[PDB]
């Protein structure tokens, strides 16, 4: 359906937006953006040089000049654990032992579009492995998740996926922490680098900033199925477990649900918005609560718009643990990416709205892990006339059993460096301590994970400290009253106990 891509603006593109570009019809602007890559995607289901000019135009933070010039430049590097480098190559891996075979270079078919040159001739089909953003910045906390990963006995392999921001110095010690002292009981990890900068277009490799790189990890990562996690991230179940979720095998994504902050609400102007763009891409309509139930099949999904549309909510996915099935998802995934350098880029924060945002608008089948997200860590007595609070930077994710999964946010206090700034303006802290320097080592302190608050957001919530910065929330448990409790048995407090020991080993 070539006519319409010649029917748009002779200089029409997929662009970065800008601040400075005026946009008097943002919501337009987003349309156009999904719409231009859903009838991409359908008309390669129905003139090579035709096919990379839309591409060009779809795609341009691609380097394509690279791929025609000079291809062995453009594809990107792999580097294993053991310090052997591979180019234009694809890695292979077996899907039972998860350890790894060979690595078939890549033949990169004229007749296939880029995208399905990326399923087919770069990625292997079926091949999992776990995958982190990392620059240098992101060294120790790597560090910790690959500690704890080696005393969960992890067999999956790991890559590292960096654009040209991780010293050699740091993939060393990754190396060296994912390997040395290798047993039954503490497992060297098959751990992979990758480099995508050679992908990248250079007015676009320096436009994937913070939390947008998790969009290069995962797009561009060796696996078809990966599991993204944050360095802040701590799984506390075998890799696998969560492949098993059933909300992955139905729909080949594995979403969890964020905190409710009701503090943080949308303007009516900027739902308006919003209502435009999702009913300009999938005809649904958000005009009133009672026709949002009967146009969405799935509860949970259903839920989830009601929050944002009628509760004026802004965050309801957490990006910390991610699996999407690249098979089932990529253009999905590359929706998600044009809508996080889109107009409404700033209407949520970072990366991890635009998931779930890239699913609905391109009408691709997704859900999310129904179990709301809940505060860890120790269960003081609240005085009333069981009344329990926990305040943490921790946010943790239940089974339906009431198991912990995993959390974001390490296992210290506080990760942040603002000890001088909430000493002088935090009351508990500024009388709890005597200099800056005390609450400093108290947020580098190590976590007690002794239970888990999943509030009630309809009568208490999560409530803001203002500690670690204002990353630190409060929950509340009433028995009979509000929210639920989840009390870790003594078996359980050690397994816990003995995790945070290993994440806090002080490098
Ligand atoms: N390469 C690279 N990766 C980065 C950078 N900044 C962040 N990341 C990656 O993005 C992850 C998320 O950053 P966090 O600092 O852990 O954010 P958070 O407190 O967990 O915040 C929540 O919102 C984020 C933004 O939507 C989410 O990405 C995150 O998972 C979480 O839900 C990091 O762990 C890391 O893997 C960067 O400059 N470079
Ligand atoms: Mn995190
Ligand atoms: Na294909």
């Amino acid at each position: 359906c070539w006519s319409y891509y010649e029917g748009l603006t002779p200089g029409w593109l997929n662009d970065f937006y800008d601040v400075n570009q005026i946009t008097p019809n943002p919501a337009k602007d987003v349309i156009e953006l999904v719409t231009r890559i859903k009838i991409f995607f359908n008309c390669l289901q129905q003139n090579i040089q035709r096919l990379r000019d839309i591409e060009k135009k779809l795609f341009p933070y691609i380097n394509f000049e690279k791929l025609e010039t000079d291809e062995s430049a453009f594809w990107h590097t792999t580097t294993r654990w053991n310090g052997e480098v591979y180019h234009a190559s694809m890695l292979e891996f077996d899907p039972k032992n998860h350890q790894f075979l060979r690595s078939k270079p890549i033949n990169f078919d004229t007749g296939l579009s880029f995208w399905e040159n990326w399923l087919h001739t770069v990625t292997q089909s079926g091949s999992k492995g776990i995958v982190i953003s990392a620059s240098d910045v992101q060294l120790n906390e790597t560090i910790r998740l690959l500690k704890v990963l080696r005393f969960i006995k992890n067999d999956y392999p790991i890559q590292i996926v960096h654009n040209a921001d991780l010293s050699q110095d740091s993939m060393k010690s990754i190396i060296k922490y994912a390997r040395s002292l290798d047993t039954a009981e503490y497992p060297a990890q098959e751990l992979w680098f990758l480099n995508v900068h050679s992908l990248l277009n250079p007015k676009y490799s320096k436009k994937f900033t913070t939390y947008s790189n998790k969009w290069l990890a995962l797009t561009f990562s060796s696996f078809e199925i990966p599991i993204l996690m944050d360095s802040d991230t701590v799984p506390f179940v075998s890799i696998k477990k969560f492949y098993e979720l059933e909300e992955f095998q139905k729909t080949g994504v594995l979403f969890f649900k964020d905190r409710v902050i009701s503090d943080d609400l949308f303007e009516s102007s900027e739902l308006k918005i919003l209502r435009e763009i999702v009913y300009g891409c999938i005809g649904l309509d958000l005009e009133d609560e009672s026709k949002i139930h009967e146009q969405v099949e799935d509860p949970v999904v259903a839920q989830v718009l009601e929050n944002m549309f009628i509760k004026k909510y802004k965050h309801h996915l957490e990006s910390g643990l991610v699996i999407l099935h690249k098979g089932k998802h990529l253009f999905s995934m590359l929706t998600s990416i044009a809508l996080q350098f889109s107009p409404i880029a700033e209407y949520f924060h970072g990366d991890k709205d635009f998931f779930w945002l890239g699913e609905l608008l391109s009408n691709n089948r997704f859900t999310f892990h129904p179990v709301d997200a809940s505060n860890i860590g120790q269960l003081g007595n609240v005085v009333s006339k069981e009344f329990y609070q926990i305040c943490s930077v921790q946010l943790s994710h239940t089974d339906r059993d009431g198991s912990l999964l995993w959390l974001n946010g390490g296992l210290n206090i506080c990760k942040k460096t603002s000890w001088e700034y909430d000493y002088e303006h935090r009351q508990r802290l500024n009388d709890m301590f005597q200099n800056a320097d005390e609450l400093r080592e108290y947020y580098a302190s190590p976590v007690k994970l002794e239970g888990i608050i999943i509030p009630d957001t309809s009568i208490s919530g999560w409530i803001n400290s203002g500690e670690c910065f204002l990353f630190n929330y409060c929950t509340l448990f009433k028995e009979g009253e509000f929210g639920k409790l989840i009390k870790f048995k003594e078996d359980e407090k050690l397994r816990l106990s003995q995790i945070v020991d290993i994440w806090n080993k002080d490098i």
